[PDB]
């Protein structure tokens, strides 16, 4: 069981743009990210396979049709609240508690 991830930080780099990114432990295997929503705007998305030491350009709206991670959000509605939730996975599947962070685009 690995530990959560440290340090996750937020970057409002562009008016519909969000740059997510945090360490990883040395058990963790890889990442997967709930982000969801707070007027087609509405979101709920399970993003698994995010890989230590890998960055990653996410537009979430598509979808929902050294060992730090990055993930670039695009496309976002401006001016809405998102949380973003992410879980650190052992190579077994067992996940580490969850670290979430809510930012306003």
């Amino acid at each position: 069981e690995p530990i959560p991830v440290s340090d996750l930080r937020v970057a409002l780099t562009g008016v519909r743009k969000a740059a997510l990114s945090w360490s990883n432990g040395n058990g963790t295997a890889s990442c997967r990210m709930l982000l969801e929503s707070i007027q087609d705007s509405r979101l709920q998305v399970n993003i698994s396979g995010l890989k230590p030491g890998v960055q990653y350009n996410i537009n979430p709206y598509l979808l929902q049709s050294s060992r730090d991670t990055e993930v670039l959000l695009v496309g976002l509605e401006p001016g809405t609240r998102y949380n973003a939730t992410v879980y650190s996975q052992a190579a077994n599947g067992t996940e580490g508690q969850p670290q979430a962070i809510e930012f306003r685009t």
